[PDB]
């Protein structure tokens, strides 16, 4: 309700019809109507007029009084049109306003209330719509590749794959004289997902077996944007991307604690992540929590109701914790953990297989780096 | 002697079939990964029917 | 048994001795084909290999 009442009245000191639209004003809205609309709602021939804290708007018919009362108010133009369309239809059921004809056909323009104005919010009425109702430097050539990637996941207690979806790009960087062709070779690329963009400049070979792609590259770094998947593309990771992370998760109900053990796992022992949080929820009536870890610290944080484990460097690792709680209601159901990570491979995992340029002698691949990054990564 | 709490952690089960049967004293443990049970012992040997 | 005179579905279980990869490449005006051949186990060796 915004509309505590649409009313008619009688400035015989009575409320002669009104709506209460929900229990509330009952014989409240004959006290109201008889004292202010008498005054002419205490207006001055103003359409808006508010007394005691009450807003009244109003159109005088006669020794009668249109009312429509707010307290509160969504906008300036809304109230009156309301109240207007109410004005089209008041004579059609009582031929302008006057007492005993209002009296007469209570039915008819308390029925329109209802529809006119609902649980306070003002809809719209018709008079045909009520009738339905009432019926050269080469010395220096040199190129760059780099994958930058993120990958998300959602994944259940039970290992489910879920959902997943990589999205990533590789850019060149390039300083290479003359204008070489360069020809790029990557892995074949499945996507559940979809997406994949190509920069200008991109030819795509067909050979019966491989695939190639190739292209003269802009001079400095641009997105390459290859063909093939693309240098510039949305992969599935449900597409054979790898998740850098597994959570495990045992929770466990020690009685009137829980303890909950989360499992971590990493692809090869060599490779290590960097920049890994693993955010494991808690319940709300928390008391409060010991946590244990071999690697990394981890900290208990109330208002977030997380526990937050952050390892600055993983070749994998694992956590415990036992968490006190006072027990209201009954169990309550888990919230997904999310984790935050960085690993130097692409989890889409794009492999620059050999990017060979011509038009001259042999560049220096420098260097090839890849950046992954955890997009939204969860896990229940 | 005493009173010890034991924690068991065995390999994750899938089952066409169906039956699970938990002795009580057996106590779940929700954990982010790996599940894991926890319980004190009857002492003497009793069925774990852990969960 | 299967018999000593078959059609048995290279599907069911038959190597395929070659898997081609064929890379199709648009240079432009002109197109760049590679095409990868690949063999079973490098010891044994084909004959009268024509792509």
């Amino acid at each position: 309700m915004v509309l505590l009442a649409a009313a008619v009245c009688t400035k015989a000191g009575k409320a002669i019809v009104s709506r209460q639209f929900v229990e509330m004003t009952r014989t409240r809205i004959e006290g109201l109507l008889a004292a202010f609309p008498k005054l002419m709602n205490t207006g001055k021939q103003h359409t808006f007029v508010e007394t005691e804290s009450v807003r009244y708007v109003y159109q005088p018919m006669e020794k009668l009084y249109m009312v429509l009362i707010t307290t509160k108010n969504s906008n300036i133009l809304e109230d009156l049109e309301t109240l207007r369309l109410f004005s089209r239809v008041i004579p059609e059921y009582c031929r302008a306003l006057e007492e005993n004809e209002i009296s007469e056909h209570c039915f008819d323009l308390i029925f329109a209330f209802d529809e006119i104005v609902a649980l306070g919010y003002r809809e719209n009425v018709n008079l045909a719509q009520i009738r339905t109702f009432t019926e050269p430097p080469i010395n220096m050539e040199s190129v760059h590749m780099k994958i930058e990637e993120k990958i998300t996941l959602t994944c259940g207690r039970d290992g489910g794959l879920q959902n997943m979806e990589l999205h990533g790009m590789i850019m060149l960087r390039i300083s290479d004289d003359k204008f070489g062709r360069i020809r790029l070779h990557v892995e074949n690329e499945d996507k559940k997902g979809v997406q994949l963009q190509t920069h200008p400049n991109v030819d795509k070979k067909l050979f019966t077996a491989e695939s190639l792609i190739g292209l003269k590259n802009p001079e400095k770094s641009f997105p390459v944007n290859s063909d093939v998947g693309v240098l510039k593309w949305r992969l599935q990771t449900t597409e054979e991307s790898f998740i850098p992370l597994t959570i495990n998760c045992w929770p466990s109900e020690s009685g009137n604690g829980c303890d909950v053990n989360i499992e971590y796992e990493l692809q090869e022992d060599n490779l290590e992540l960097n920049d890994v949080v693993i955010t494991i929820p808690l319940p709300s009536g928390v008391g409060a929590p010991v946590i244990g870890e071999i690697d990394g610290e981890y900290r208990h944080d109330s208002r977030r109701n997380t526990l937050e484990w952050c390892l600055p460097v993983i070749d994998a690792k694992n956590k415990s914790g036992s968490l006190e709680f006072s027990i209201p209601g009954q169990p309550n159901d888990f919230f997904p953990v999310q984790v935050s990570f960085i690993s130097k491979k692409n989890y889409c995992n794009i492999q620059v297989t050999k990017v060979t340029q011509v038009d001259g002698n042999s560049p220096v691949r420098f260097s090839t780096e890849t950046t992954f990054l955890v997009d939204k990564y969860e896990i229940l």
